[PDB]
């Protein structure tokens, strides 16, 4: 079946911003339960409000804290969510971190955290989804539209999201025998608290006018409410899309 | 004003003692390079490093060897520092360091992931960073990747995935280093006839790779021969300087992009 009925969703980064809206959207469109992962203690209140909204929208909900930069923490998240809800059908990973800096200034500490958050956590999320998802399940990871760009300053960000496209290719081939669809989604720069800290005033002005459809979103950036319906499609009637990394950005970059 | 030959140029090669890098070392020395700094990792590679150094000297260039495990930023920093202490400058920096792993996604351990990314991604990031800090104006920066970047295939998630960052490092560095005249490229051979290839591949896969390129009947084994990769690297670091910001596949017609 290609609806949300009886489906259990796990969302890494599901407490706020894009993931918190996915949680509300999939619940409201009929999902059975949403396992809501969050990382920082400052995100807990949003995680609990997201859980309450999921319940009001008709689904069960539970929250799970973890730092997902270790393989064991990812395994434990899947184990704990499956223990709570009995199965996992749809696994969506929004975990990420941005850095914008000249290549010659990027420290080892910055490299290490960028790759642990954007590459390693995504690898083990894909691994553990392969070990835990029900047959015919869904696996989606968030990347960046900068994978289609030719631009300075994002070496550690663009470079640490790049593995996900290739993880998605391999997992699509390896998990397809069980009916699982595996995709990666790259929004344009989005109007969320994730975007602004890395971007000076000139850069923000550029990003806000760089998409063909910029005049028609709220700020000129990608709005999360225009990303969630595509994720909903991929995990329902868009199941035949697999092994692809797709850019949803208002006409910002292409590939 | 730049010169587009190897005359007076100092070359640093990570993994320069054997296989592809050792042939690059001999080729660039034979075509007129001033000096080659030959990096190697394992003690088992030391004899080949010194043999390569002697061959570089016979070809007319100075040569020195440098052992290092390049999975930490400090070791990459020190490699460039030591090469500069010996030769005074670095003009051409070529990184061949890598590691292959082929296995199902659900079988890859944390230790295997960690080493694959340290060797294929982290070492390459810091090589590109330190080349940005050390290369002479008009210099050259080349990193080896894999033609699997153009493939849609199972079992290489940790290998294809850990070489993928290099394509994007190469884009950013091309843009940032171009102001100093530096050209930055990545080169992805097909599966090559070297000891790196065989241990990870089952016999069935070896036979497939040997027939998978349009020009397979015309190489020595059907795989990519290192002798057909080195002239392209020589081109990129000489008269092909206008190629920058690109990841190019050299594979006999195996994958495309
Ligand atoms: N916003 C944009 O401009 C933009 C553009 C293109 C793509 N994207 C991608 O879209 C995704 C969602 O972005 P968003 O705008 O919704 O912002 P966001 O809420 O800040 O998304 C990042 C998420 O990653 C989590 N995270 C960071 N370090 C972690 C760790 N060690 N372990 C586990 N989780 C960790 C964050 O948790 P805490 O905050 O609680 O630490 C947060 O939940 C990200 O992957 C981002 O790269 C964003
Ligand atoms: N051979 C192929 O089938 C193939 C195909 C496509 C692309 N490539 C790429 O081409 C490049 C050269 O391959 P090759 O065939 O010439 O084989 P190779 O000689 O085995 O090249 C790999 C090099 O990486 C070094 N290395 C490994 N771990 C290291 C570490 N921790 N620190 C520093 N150096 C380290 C190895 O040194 P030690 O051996 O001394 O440890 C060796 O010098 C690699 O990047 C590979 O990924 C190869």
């Amino acid at each position: 079946t290609h609806t949300l009925a009886d489906k259990v969703v796990l969302i890494a980064g599901g407490a706020k911003n894009l993931g918190g809206l996915i949680a509300r959207d999939l619940a409201g469109h009929g999902a059975k339960a949403v396992a809501i992962h969050y990382n920082s203690a400052a995100s807990q209140a949003q995680a609990e409000e997201t859980a309450a909204a999921v319940r009001a929208a008709g689904a069960e909900a539970a929250t799970f804290q973890a730092d997902l930069t270790t393989a064991a923490a990812v395994e434990k998240l899947f184990d704990d969510a499956k223990q709570r809800f009995g199965k996992i059908d749809i696994a969506i990973n929004t975990v990420g971190k941005v850095l914008k800096k000249p290549f010659t200034e990027i420290s080892e500490a910055e490299y290490d955290e960028m790759f642990a958050v954007n590459s390693k956590s995504a690898f083990f999320f894909i691994k553990e989804a392969g070990r835990h998802l029900e047959d015919h399940g869904k696996l989606v990871t968030l990347v960046t539209s900068l994978l289609g760009a030719f631009t300075p300053f994002y070496a550690a960000y663009e470079g640490s999201k790049a593995p996900v496209e290739h993880f998605t290719r391999a997992a699509s081939k390896e998990y397809g025998a069980r009916g699982i669809s595996v995709t990666a989604v790259g929004p344009g720069p989005m109007d969320t608290p994730f975007f602004y800290p890395a971007e000076g005033a000139d850069a923000v002005a550029y990003h806000k006018t760089a998409a063909a459809l910029s005049p028609f979103s709220k700020t000129g950036l990608t709005d999360i409410e225009d990303v969630v319906p595509f994720i909903r499609h991929l995990v329902t009637d868009g199941w035949w899309i697999t092994g692809q990394t797709i850019l949803i950005n208002g006409g910002y970059t292409t590939k």
